[PDB]
């Protein structure tokens, strides 16, 4: 018994085809995925084979004026085009609050949508109760499939849940709902969740009785022999993990923003043994037509997003790439630094902040980049794709001892492009990865305040600096804690994306270069 | 016989009295310098002393908008009216050309000019005759003495005197003036002029005859004792030059912009013979009044001056100073380049153009933070007086690192060659040979989708923005007119730079790490 098994990670809200590098689609031949191409093969395979399981591994809300004007009714209406089977809640549909999830996605999907380890509590338990699942059994031709749920342990830090939500860790929420789906007699079981790579190889090797693992949060690519575009393979497809109870277990995932279709053709007996996988993630290109009925679709409600005039120009490619901000300097998160000061300094009313040079901002808060090549134009739709979060650039006192220690943290887990990785300004700073985490800050200069002409020179533990930086880190998002717990004093400033749209308007040409504010040894 | 020798020397347009780091004055009650508050210290001395010279050794011209509208005229009316006895040539008179020169300061002077190094060729030649001269023989009490002028034979590259002046050695041309002062029978003899410390020991060591050196161009801080102010001394004050007779001969200099006063006892035998020396600049603070005639007069003349609106604003104190942008990185030369480079891009070749130099020495005021920030038009002429224009030009890889030898090939003289950057990482080790003294060179690549620093390749080739000024090889930069592969003029300077400030309206240049040592 053939099971194809097809899967979507991190889409974020690239419901139209996009350039290579999911900005923007400008010269519609060299454009790939969206939800029209999409649709095409995976009706395809559905022509093909006959036990199709059609999987989303979550982070579809945010990331396009898409999702910050339809709010998730695009979501749900597009993935109940594609008949969907199931999905698994990801951190980012958490970003409007329960009640941003609950409405436009959980009453609207056509499909079970799941996870094992968030547990409603007070009021809320009642209230969406039934509207997510732990598990669903589906059947798929003659035979019954289990998929189980996961969301990752660090949504409270990542997302807006509330209060009212408790996230518990992955294996032990995961472990209790597998064992009844087998004495249910349920002999085929999928994982599919949003927790990174990583916790994926431990759920595929703790978790006894998971048969296959989808995943995502890491948007990690993984490839069995030689690759179609510019990701560069983490591993084979599927990566094969050993479990404790000596299986192998395959593990996927597909990269991210819908260029890919995850393809994984699993071979059982008749027990629900696995006894082989094979398959490739599948590039979708513009040698895929994209799907009329879906497209017109598209175009419809595409009407709505036009609204959104030229702001300015820039003369070189704002690298906004997760694969960049994540791991090294980028010059996207330069320019948002030097946006962040220039705006702040623009308000020498107030005295305390007149003379704010420091910036740090997560990369996880980047979210596209921003293409050169259309006349240099950008747009407020451009740039919306870039800041979606609606937050505020705040003012903040702290320690020395604290920042160092966010830094610490910045690279802590170094690898596995997590979100906490800071871009910086007014601030030079250099690793060491090969230390210990904690150790890894070898040098780490700032810019002087109380000096008449600014000039790099090492930060001191037990000097006090001021900092910009997002109302997200100073609330202790990407598990930045000791901000949040260490912080002197924090005053709320100015709306993230207007800041930004400011400063290119000001500007009129802008042209961000990496500088080395931030090296490796 | 004692001689006391009063002198000044760089002077730039510094008329009114200046604030301490010799940017315009804004609390009257911290002030320093300025032509009215010299005149009185001049005449404290003259009162009290039978035997006084004043001098003054070139770089009389050229600062502030004195200059810019006066044009020399504010120059010949107050060194008249302070009854200067002498001025050498310096580089900087002849910036507004030789028409430049005599008229209206040649002309109007009532005291000798001099410089025995400067020959009129063709036509210029009957035309400049007797409006300088090669040295003046100066009845003081009973007595005479001789002075004999000189200027840096780096005038051409520095200035615009023109293709009818040569320019000698000054050593070789001064000893023949100087031996024809010993025919007549002058026994002391002063050295005047405008070439610099190194020079004018030189000078002391090798033109026999020389007494005493008097100089300028270097803006040299010499001091016996603890300095007065923030000037660090190079030298004690006079310094010592043992000259190849065996005679001690004294030198001295005083830094720059009015600021001090120098002063210099000299006790001469009948013969002629030095047989001591002391003396120190004198600071012209706020204990000296500025004597109310002059004042009045500076007042008037002050009137056609008046800029104006705010340009815009800074919150750094904008440092400008020769000391800095002639010895290291500093942020005025970083918000000159980035402003170059600024104004470039968004007004097609050079439309990635993100590499930028400019000469220290182009840099001639610092603009101060705590006047509630406000910048002028007048601050901004302060710090580019030339009207010369940002030009855009073609370089070899190997120009370019010449270039940045030719920037540090004499470090420590305080002369203009030394190089501020804009997209340029430039890493000097001055213990090495000159003409080996980079040892990274790193430049922002233009083909590339994003710009990141990379080793800059001799083989390549780069654009950069610099000032039609090192363009056309001013400040020894020969490399650079010689081997450039395109040039193309650009926007006036100081334009660029106020509009700049203008747009951004408020600016924080910072010391960034473009410019460092090993
Ligand atoms: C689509 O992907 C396949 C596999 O890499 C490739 O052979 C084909 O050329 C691609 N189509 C286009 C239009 O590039
Ligand atoms: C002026 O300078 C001298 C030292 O050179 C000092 O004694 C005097 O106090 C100074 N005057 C003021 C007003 O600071
Ligand atoms: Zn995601
Ligand atoms: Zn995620
Ligand atoms: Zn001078
Ligand atoms: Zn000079």
């Amino acid at each position: 018994w053939e099971l194809t098994i097809l899967h979507t990670n991190d889409v974020h809200s690239r419901l139209e085809q996009t350039s290579e590098d999911s900005s923007k689609c400008v010269n519609a031949s060299r454009c790939m995925g969206g939800v029209a191409r999409l649709f095409t093969k995976v009706q395809q395979i559905r022509r093909a084979e006959p036990n199709v399981l059609l999987l989303d591994a979550g982070d579809q809300y945010q990331g396009t004026i898409w999702f910050t004007v339809y709010k998730g009714a695009e979501v749900a209406h597009f993935m109940n085009a594609l008949r969907y089977d199931a999905m698994a809640l990801g951190n980012h549909e958490f970003d409007n609050g329960v009640e941003g999830l609950i409405e436009p996605l959980l009453k609207e999907a056509k499909f079970p949508i799941l996870s094992a380890n968030i547990k409603a509590k007070g009021p809320l338990a009642s209230q969406i109760s039934g509207l997510y699942l732990p598990y669903k059994v589906l059947p798929v031709g003659d035979e019954v499939v289990g998929i189980v749920g996961y969301t990752s342990k660090e949504t409270p830090f990542l997302s807006n849940p509330g209060t009212n939500l408790v996230f518990e860790d992955e294996i032990t929420a995961l472990q209790p709902e597998v064992d009844k789906l087998k004495t249910l007699n349920v002999n085929k079981i999928i994982a599919l969740g949003h927790s990174g790579f990583e916790m994926d190889k431990l759920i595929a090797q703790k978790v006894r009785g998971v048969d296959v693992v989808v995943g995502g949060h890491s948007n990690t690519f993984l490839y069995t022999g030689n690759p179609p575009s510019k990701e560069v393979p983490a591993g084979k497809y599927p990566f094969i993990v050993t479990s404790d109870d000596g299986r192998k277990v395959p593990v996927v995932q597909a990269y991210a923003f819908g260029k890919y279709l995850g393809y994984l053709k699993i071979e059982f007996d008749e027990r629900g043994n696995v006894i082989s996988s094979h398959g490739n993630p599948i590039l979708l290109n513009s040698s895929i037509p994209e799907d009329p009925s879906i497209k017109a679709d598209i175009n419809k409600w595409r009407i709505k997003l036009d609204n959104y005039q030229e702001l300015g120009k820039t003369i070189v490619y704002l690298d906004g790439s997760s694969q960049s901000c994540r791991f090294r300097e980028c010059n996207m998160g330069n320019l948002i630094c030097d946006a962040m000061i220039n705006n702040n300094l623009r308000h020498t009313d107030e005295m305390f902040w007149n003379h704010v040079s420091m910036c740090i901002l997560n990369g996880g808060g980047i979210r596209s980049p921003i293409d050169e090549r259309n006349n240099g134009t950008i747009t407020w739709e451009n740039l919306a794709a870039v800041l979606p979060f609606g937050g505020t650039f705040d003012l903040v006192q702290l320690k020395g001892s604290t920042l160092k220690k966010a830094f610490e943290h910045s690279v802590h887990r170094y690898g596995q492009s997590t979100g906490e990785f800071l871009q910086v300004g007014g601030i030079h700073v250099v690793y060491d990865l090969s230390r210990k985490p904690g150790d890894r800050v070898v040098k780490l200069d700032v810019l002087c305040t109380k000096c008449r002409v600014p000039s790099y020179d090492p930060l001191k533990m037990d000097e006090v600096y001021k900092v910009i930086l997002p109302n997200f880190l100073a609330n202790g998002g990407d598990g930045f804690q000791m901000i949040k717990d260490e912080l002197l004093r924090h005053d709320s400033g100015d709306q993230d994306i207007n800041v930004v749209s400011t400063y290119i308007s000001k500007m009129k040409v802008i042209y961000p270069a990496v500088e080395g504010r931030i090296k490796f040894s």
